[PDB]
C-alpha cells in the first residue's frame, strides 16, 4: 500500500487514535511509507510519550490510504481498532 497524499491535514484524516473509547485529534504531525509498501511510517504528535499501550483504526470511509497501490481498492475499518504497543497508560 501506499499514500495518495502525504501532506500534514492529509496525514490526521486516514486514522482515528482512541484509547478506552477516547479519541485524539491531530496525533500525528506527518506520514510515509516504507520502500516496499509493506507497512506504514507515521509520524507522532508532540503531546505524548511511548508507555506501551495504545490502539489505532482507520476514518471510516476514507481513501488517502490505498491498499494494491495508490489507485487500487481503498482502507476500510477494522472489525475492531488493532494493537499499537506505544502512547497510552
Amino acid at each position: 500500500s501506499v499514500l495518495t497524499s502525504t501532506a500534514a491535514a492529509d496525514c490526521n484524516a486516514a486514522v482515528v487514535i482512541a484509547r478506552n473509547g477516547s479519541a485524539v485529534a491531530s496525533p500525528l504531525s506527518a506520514c510515509a511509507v516504507s520502500a516496499d509498501g509493506l507497512s506504514l511510517t507515521l509520524t507522532a504528535a508532540a503531546t505524548y510519550k511511548p508507555m506501551a499501550g495504545d490502539t489505532v483504526d482507520v476514518a471510516v470511509s476514507q481513501t488517502v490510504l490505498r491498499a494494491g497501490s495508490a489507485t487500487g481498492p481503498a482502507y476500510v475499518p477494522r472489525p475492531s481498532p488493532a494493537l499499537i504497543t506505544v502512547p497510552s497508560p
